[PDB]
């Protein structure tokens, strides 16, 4: 039936968000690893701070840009799927405002958390760079600097993971509410 179809559309939408979120985390991890690897190489060659920071700054900006792109695709794809669900639900009523508005909230929740992820990635990368600069200034050795860089990078990753999980949890709750309203459109 139509209710089961909508149920599965919602399941499919959230599964796709999940999959895209997993890929984003994987890409962010890999890029952070690369940044750290580059720092390690430079330290092993006794390079000066100025060279080390320039490269790190470049890497970080690249990470932020990719997080931005990835977030945009997630939101685009989510909106497309929500529109297809709204369209299916047109079979069940003329101008279904409550459903329409609930889908709108579902999308806005996703968006809000994605913007927060962008914001925290940006902020935290700035701080990682600042900390690197300070450690280079105060004569810390490679082991300490690398270890700290790894800790910082993992904190960024963990923040992205936490926000991804929140998105998924909220989207599922939402979907349950939406399905209930869709069911209420029907006779009995």
């Amino acid at each position: 039936g139509d209710n089961e179809e909508v149920k599965k559309m919602l399941e499919k939408m959230i599964e796709e968000i999940k999959k895209m979120l997993e890929k984003a985390i994987k890409k962010v991890k890999e890029m952070l690893e690369k940044m750290i690897k580059e720092i390690k190489k430079m330290l092993e060659n006794g390079e000066d701070s100025e060279k080390i920071l320039k490269k790190a700054k470049e890497m970080a900006e690249k990470i932020l840009k990719m997080v931005i792109e990835l977030a945009e695709k997630i939101l685009k794809k989510a909106k497309e799927m929500a529109e297809k669900i709204l369209k299916k639900v047109k079979e069940l009523g003329v101008d279904n405002e409550e459903v329409k508005k609930m889908l709108e909230k579902m999308i806005e929740e996703i968006k809000k958390m994605l913007e927060k992820a962008i914001k925290k990635v940006k902020e935290m990368l700035e701080k990682m760079i600042k900390e690197i600069k300070k450690m280079l200034e105060n004569g810390e050795d490679s082991e300490k600097i690398l270890k700290k860089a790894k800790e910082m990078a993992e904190k960024i990753l963990k923040m992205v993971i936490e926000l991804a999980e929140k998105i998924l949890k909220k989207a599922k709750e939402m979907a349950e509410k939406i399905l209930k309203k869709v069911k209420e459109l029907g006779v009995g």
